[PDB]
RNA sequence: GGGGGGGGCAAGUGUUCUUCGGAAUGACUGGGCGUAAAGGGCACGUAGGCGGUGAAUCGGGUUGAAAGUGAAAGUCGCCAAAA
RNA sequence: UCUACGAAGGAACGCCAAAAGCGAAGGCAGCUCUCUGGGUCCCUACCGACGCUGGGGUGCGAAAGCAUGGGGAGCGAACGGGAUUAGAUACCCUGGUAGUCCAUGCCGUAAACGAUGAGUGUUCGCCCUUGGUCUACGCAGAUCAGGGGCUCAGCUAACGCGUGAACACUCCGCCUGGGGAGUACGGUCGCAAGACCAAAACUCAAAGGAAUUGACGGGGGCCUGCACAAGCGGUGGAGCAUGUGGUUUAAUUCGAUACAACGCGCAAAACCUUACCAGCCCUUGACAUAUGAACAACAAAACCUAUCCUUAACGGGAUGGUACUCACUUUCAUACAGGUGCUGCAUGGCUGUCGUCAGCUCGUGUCGUGAGAUGUUUGGUCAAGUCCUAUAACGAGCGAAACCCUCGUCUUGUG
RNA sequence: ACUGGAGGAAGGUGGGGAUGACGUCAAGUCCGCAUGGCCCUUAUGGGCUGGGCCACACACGUGCUACAAUGGCAAUUACAAUGGGAAGCAAGGCUGUAAGGCGGAGCGAAUCCGGAAAGAUUGCCUCAGUUCGGAUUGUUCUCUGCAACUCGGGAACAUGAAGUUGGAAUCGCUAGUAAUCGCGGAUCAGCAUGCCGCGGUGAAUAUGUACCCGGGCCCUGUACACACCGCCCGUCACACCCUGGGAAU
């Protein structure tokens, strides 16, 4: 009785997130999918600050990953000619330019050290060049302590290290700014599960913010709560709000649903969100 | 119930007793009695209450005026001293 | 029994007939006659304000009851049996006296109920209708007394009345929470039964009226489901397998409990699974962070591929070898880790459930002082609040349908 | 809208699934997971073996087997579908009465693997407690595992409980369904009378709302609102309290 809207719509509406196939490894691909969905959540979400849908793809030694982030509040066996053709186009910290600036002012910021140990050393050195390039390169790798490079989030490099090391495959991680924030359902759930965490907030104010900002062509929003409500602390009960088009017995209706559970030390409260998308726009 | 904190009053506070008000909750001012408590089983009739007109008279009630009295203290208005 | 005629009696009065009529009220009817109360109509004559109500008082006052004397058909308390039931003083049957009836007396009470004191004046109408009166010219129009509906307004907490429960009036009786209680005491009246005046102690925060929703009903009023009906086969009897109810120790682990638990978690108990029971031990623990007193290694130690030995097993004891980290997991010590420990009457999630039932509702509008009513209350259709029709609602959401897949027929395309 | 009729392979939701409102029942489970609160912190914690979860005077539930001759058995022959297979499915040959054993063509699987059972042909039976019926019930054995006395299947052969349609009741079903026929997975070394799926064969009956039953409507009545398994009256037994009559005073 009363299924959710996932198990019906995979036939027509939705494409399941991943896309691949195995015969012997399926048993170790369903897990490399589920645990990684567990990951991408609980990654500096304090507040919201960070969310996601994370459509993934697996190829034979290639793995595509595409997050979805809202706004912050010759010889042919040179196959490099088609690999970096596609594993490059980010622009996330195209360190070419800031590295260029560091290259420019590097001469000064090092040559001014290299004259109590500059001229004396030049005397002893041009008396006694590659081995001098050794007492030269000692200071290039001194700047582990002071360092002025940057990145919006090179955490992409960070994870393309972690997982490619522990899985042994060529990987690609991108993030795309989902502009119209939380038109999805997992996003809305992740959101209101933050305001319900400290400090406390109003249900009616949450729904007022919702009807304030979100109704931009979304067909309807049906939202339920549950838990030890405010505030008799006994007899946990339910309440739910509705809107124009709130249907699930009708097919061909992308209506995404993902509950969540956050607490108040008085037991736990849990919300559910059943949005409905205007189809055929 | 205990710790802390705060409100109300203040050389006074709180409980009980005591009487009025709220209490139109005995209703003259200020009610009800069909279904809510309350119209008698019904009438008769005694006092008793109350109850047509116009004309006349009297002046008991009625009413207008004066004095006596309605102790002083009290209530109250003012005034002044008193703190 | 019946069937025709008779006789005896008693008792009530069929139809008319009547929300009709008469009475002050209780009441009153087969008929005829004597006597007799009150009434209304009527030119109107007189008469003259003599009226209205009415404390204590006075009569009347159904039924049952009492007294004395009649009568006793039928009915029928009490009682008898047939019954009926777990039981039956009952309801059901058959008997059946007192009683019903008449004569006179006694009580003096009834839901004596329009549950509405009595009287006077003023009030929009319509419909009637009992009996009077005036006027009649196709026929009624008018006017009085009443009896009965329906209404304008007015009032009412609500229903409702409107011959008032309206607008006002005078008089009478009474009420002041429920219970205790119309009880005790007491005074009168009665042959008795009893009647009439009639409290309080004590006790509670309620007792209650009308109306709304909802449920309910061995009540109507439809309509429907292997529910029943037409069926066909099964558990219940025997033997086994499984599960639970039980009782048995050391355990017979635990949760499930009408449809909606019990071949259920279980999609799989040798040990393991396993919480349960005994031995066997461990306790910063198998596991996690920080924790530095530590120990020192710039490679020790540990630690681990393999050999040996003991432990019912865990281990453990070696014993090589491999193997290294300036971090040692390596050490004890800590803060702790942990608990299939308790709690679903704290919860989330999940599920069963009514039920694939067709019913749930919302927004404005109205109506209701209000709770709430309307939309979904009409005639039909549907498997459906599916639909049309009607409509003070107009609409929307949820639900249903169709969307989905599948099979079935066929079309094409890769083969 | 209904009734037919047409075509059509399908006629009026063609059949099946899927999909399951408000909400109700403090329904279920803190023993899956998560979680509040409360307790133990050499213990209710961790691990090891043993032993227990499998018993039994006992009732109840679900499933299986049949009492037969529409049949039990032996030899002949006919027809599936799903599916499953690398801790794997394994043809053939050889070996064992057989269960088992030796080894292996192919197959990670439209290609390799898999005697369908009913049914049908003949014969035996000839109506028995039986050649129907098989629990209990002996010896040999064997599969796994390190390990089969309490505590997994499997084969040989002998024994052969009750059972002759099973009370009252009560349950399941309206056409590929009932009933039976097997076949195939599932968890898993060892395993199904259980569960999930697949196909063989295959009807009874449609009187329809009279009835009991169940549900809805709406129309009435209610003292019910924990909503009839509701409220609720009265005697008696019980405690405390108050009060009346009452001889005599």
């Amino acid at each position: 009785r009363k299924g959710n809207p996932i198990s019906v719509r995979l036939g027509k509406n939705r494409s399941s997130d991943s896309s691949w196939f195995s015969e012997y490894y399926y048993g170790k691909f369903v897990y490399q999918d589920v645990n990684l969905r567990s990951y991408f959540g609980s990654i500096r979400p304090p507040t919201g600050f960070r969310l996601g849908r994370c459509i993934i793809l697996h190829f034979p030694k290639r793995t595509f990953i595409h997050f979805f982030l809202p706004r912050r509040p010759s010889l042919f066996p040179f196959f490099g000619a088609t690999f970096f053709f596609l594993r490059d186009g980010v622009g996330v910290y195209n360190n070419l330019d800031a590295r260029e600036q560091l290259l420019n002012q590097l001469r000064v910021k090092c040559w001014n050290l290299v004259l109590i140990e500059k001229l004396k050393n030049l005397g002893g050195i041009e008396e006694l060049i590659k081995v001098i390039d050794m007492m030269i390169e000692i200071i290039l790798r001194k700047r582990g302590i002071p360092y002025r490079y940057n990145s919006y989030f090179y955490e992409v490099k960070k994870m393309r290290s972690f997982l490619s090391n522990r899985t042994n495959t060529k990987t690609l991680i991108e993030s795309v700014k989902i502009k119209s924030v939380y038109q999805s359902a997992s996003l809305i759930a992740q959101d209101i599960s933050f305001q319900l965490k400290n400090k406390r907030r109003s249900f009616h104010s949450i729904f007022a913010k919702i009807v304030k900002e979100i109704p931009k062509g979304v067909e309807g929003i049906r939202i339920c709560f549950s838990g030890r409500l405010k505030d008799a602390a006994e007899k946990a009960q339910t309440k739910c709000y509705k809107h124009r088009k709130t249907s699930c017995n009708v097919f061909n209706h992308k209506i995404d649903y993902a509950p969540v559970e956050v607490f108040t030390r008085y037991g736990i409260l849990g919300v559910k969100v059943w949005i409905s998308y205007s189809q055929k726009k």
